[PDB]
């Protein structure tokens, strides 16, 4: 029975079972994955402190990024205050090294922790443990447990960012640390420091003004906030909190954000409206992987007004078959492969075999190294 | 009469004449540009050598970038060889500091040089000089006069790059070096070194396999090659060569790329077909800023086959009024303001008043800091 964490636990338990039964298909797949993982063992651990331009706190351990749709104003002598262009990522985002470094850290730790659970090999736990210590708990390299300066917007006064949805990159790795507990490399003191950081980040999330605001966001940001919250609570074994969050926040949010026709109107107004409709459902999906491990199915449990998240999957399914039919603003081509994992997760959750068929027809490449597809041999 | 260089010499002479005559509308405008200039005066000269990851030569003085549409192949263990995703810029490009640093250098030097020609104040010549020496001729920080490692593709190293079209950024600055000759800051020693560099770089453009290959290109890359060629040649005052290139390479190239309806088939098969149709004419427009200073008008001179640049503007002109009508693949929005400068140059060259009128209705922001608009008070 898999420990509580940020992954489809059914798919992981069965890959581990089949790997240990020596089944030929799974064993070939896992050996492939093991070759993909090699770069993660040799990879030097990343730190949030590897930046030159410091945040207003002057502390390199504070995570800082630029809100990706905000651009210098050509008509102002210093380009301040920045102006918003929805859907156009300002390439200055890549001058803040946390942005892509949290992604690389997140990929390494997730790939290594999963392969530790599946194979048992101590070597993967050791590499995982090394990325975790440096990114989180280390007293010089470790990241401070806050997102004060995520998605800053130059020239904005109070505007205390535009969200900390960036967290999902490293908070998936936080959840995966649960998989290496009991290994020889992850000592009891390692787990205490990490618990203590997670307790401090959860507190920041629930009590800081930026946390409270993001807990009440009206679009996919509120949904991603709770997905991240659940990752942190599940790492801390706060399963009753997980139940309070789903019933008192997640379910209300879907009740309001889904319309009667199953569309997501807060996302339909974006310049990337098919992408953000999917990005909202991607949040529910990852929240569900955690909630359904304690018997709460977020795809079919209704909100108090009777709406269910499956109505929104229903609304998008035709356009996952033919994105060209999408009739709202989408100023960049939509990646259809995002529907495979999505329809497979909603599909199995609902007994909708039409969804699952379509997920496999779309499929994921067998030899892909995208770590988020490691559990999905079934789509390969 | 203005020195020969990469700019609309008619607008430039005009601004300098009116500035010196104390005309109020021009003196106000030039006083705004001087405020915008102030950052370049304080700015630390940039160098191609500021990078960690070295090129195959292990020379930091070798300019090196990644070809923008080539991405890792996630189906291969080392991501190698990269695959092409037309029109999708790979954020890995920003890990090559030259790509953006050539932009910042080019903008700084262009603006200082032009303000020195217009205003005559030595402070702009002195700052321009400091950037040109550092980027070009300094014996430690100066880039080598080649583009061997521009637009490399990892894995496909077996071949070459994908062209050196990035040169336009710093070769405009090379052209504007001409405008500070005669100042106190630009010594005869300075100008001799730059001439020697321009000569070496010119040799490389014409005799290296990568230059020869690029001079043969059948699309917008052939046209940008010559536009860059003319900038170097004009800097070197080789006005006979500018005629030969104009007459034997640019017009026949332009003529081969224009269909009977005026479309540019090589650019219509691109995922950014309106951006690339416009980008081809922008090469011709910058080429023509140089050729028409010696009496060759590329907008109205027909090629051997009877095609003329004016036909390709005609095809595109409706879609500059209404870019939404564009019936070909354009997977990112198109900046309609690019049509402002393009229809004014083409229109003035052709005596087409409807083009100029539309150029001024689209216009440019009076207070913009985009340095390529500095000559275009007529549009603001």
């Amino acid at each position: 029975s898999a420990p509580l964490g940020p992954f489809n636990a059914t798919l992981l338990e069965q890959l581990k079972n089949d790997y240990q039964k020596g089944e030929k298909e799974v064993t070939r797949y896992i050996e492939l994955q093991e070759k993909v993982a090699e770069k993660y063992i040799k990879m030097t651990p990343l730190s949030v402190t590897a930046k030159k331009k410091l945040p207003p706190s002057k502390d390199p351990r504070d995570y800082m990024t630029l809100s990706p749709y905000w651009w210098p104003d050509s008509t102002k002598i210093d380009g301040l205050p920045y102006i918003r262009k929805d859907g156009e990522r300002n390439p200055e985002v890549y001058e803040y090294p946390e942005r892509e470094n949290a992604n690389r850290f997140g990929d390494a730790a997730y790939c290594l922790g999963v392969l530790y659970y599946i194979t048992g090999k101590e070597v993967y736990a050791k590499a995982c443990a090394n990325h975790l210590r440096t990114w989180f708990t280390d007293p010089k390299l470790g990241m401070n447990p806050n997102m004060t300066y995520a998605n800053a917007v130059p020239g904005m006064k109070k505007m205390r960012g535009s969200g900390f949805i960036d967290s999902r990159r490293f908070s998936r790795a936080l959840g995966v640390a649960k998989l290496i507990e009991g290994s020889k490399s992850w000592t009891p003191s390692d787990k205490k420091k990490l618990d203590d950081w997670a307790t401090a980040f959860c507190y920041w999330m629930e009590n800081s003004t930026q946390g409270q605001r993001e807990s009440h966001a009206a679009n996919n940001h509120g949904l991603w906030y709770e997905a991240i919250h659940l990752m942190v609570l599940a790492y801390l074994d706060r399963t009753d909190r997980i139940r309070e969050v789903a019933e008192q926040s997640i379910l209300p949010k879907m009740g309001a954000q889904i319309a009667d026709d199953g569309s997501l109107p807060q996302e339909l107004k974006r310049t990337l409206s098919l992408h953000y409709s999917t990005f909202a459902l991607e949040a529910l999906m990852e929240a569900n992987q955690i909630t359904s491990q304690i018997g709460i199915n977020l795809w079919s449990t209704p909100a108090s007004n009777g709406k269910v998240a499956s109505q929104a999957v229903d609304y998008l399914y035709p356009f996952y078959l033919n994105p060209e039919d999408w009739k709202f603003k989408q100023i960049k081509p939509f990646d259809q492969s995002r529907a495979a994992i999505l329809l497979y997760e909603a599909g199995t959750a609902l007994g909708n075999q039409k969804y699952v068929d379509t997920a496999k027809r779309i499929g994921l490449k067998y030899s892909t190294s995208d770590v988020e597809t490691i559990p999905y041999l079934v789509l390969k």
